[PDB]
């Protein structure tokens, strides 16, 4: 079994699905936390299995408000006290999957190949979308001000106070 094709394989398809619409309106879906996180999960998060992970993915655009080496802060929202989202690199374990939905544990004939699969897709996130907008931000693409179109994931804990920024791991990301 070779996880980093099949890694390869899903990120194209996932590529295809955001060609196609995929994502929650962000300031929506933010103003619903805020509001009432029980029915943000309700209304926006798929779960996975039986456990208390929520797992969101939103789409919209964003300002940049700082561009730090593992990421970038960016406000979707009038009139708050700190960044909406925090736009980063740092990519573990089964979020992208779980909010998608692209693969699922039943897919594969053992455990070990779903958790290699799903290392080699956040690799894949990790370079050629995340690291990738960083490098071309430095090379004169954009800055601080600059909008950026997105579509990201995150994942909440049932029953977790809502703290902002809140870190997503972003699928596309382009200056608009
Ligand atoms: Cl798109
Ligand atoms: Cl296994």
């Amino acid at each position: 079994f070779d996880p980093k094709r099949y890694a390869r394989e899903l990120w194209f398809k996932l590529q295809d699905m955001m060609n196609e619409g995929l994502g929650y309106d962000a300031v929506e879906v933010l103003n619903t936390l805020d509001e009432n996180p029980e029915l943000a999960h309700q209304k926006f998060a798929k779960v996975v299995g039986v456990s208390n992970y929520r797992y969101y993915i939103i789409q919209g655009v964003g300002e940049i408000v700082e561009i730090k080496d593992d990421g970038i802060l960016v406000k979707v929202r009038e009139n708050r006290k700190v960044p909406d989202l925090f736009l980063s690199n740092h990519i573990f374990g089964n979020g992208i999957v779980n909010a998608t939905g692209i693969a699922k544990m039943e897919d594969f004939d053992r455990i070990i190949d779903f958790n290699l699969t799903a290392t080699e897709l956040n690799k894949i996130v990790k370079e050629e979308v995340v690291n990738s907008f960083l490098k071309q931000l430095s090379k004169g693409a954009g800055s601080v001000g600059s909008l950026v179109r997105f579509i990201a994931v995150f994942t909440l804990l049932k029953d977790e106070e809502i703290k902002y920024p809140i870190e997503a791991i972003p699928l596309y990301l382009e200056i608009q």
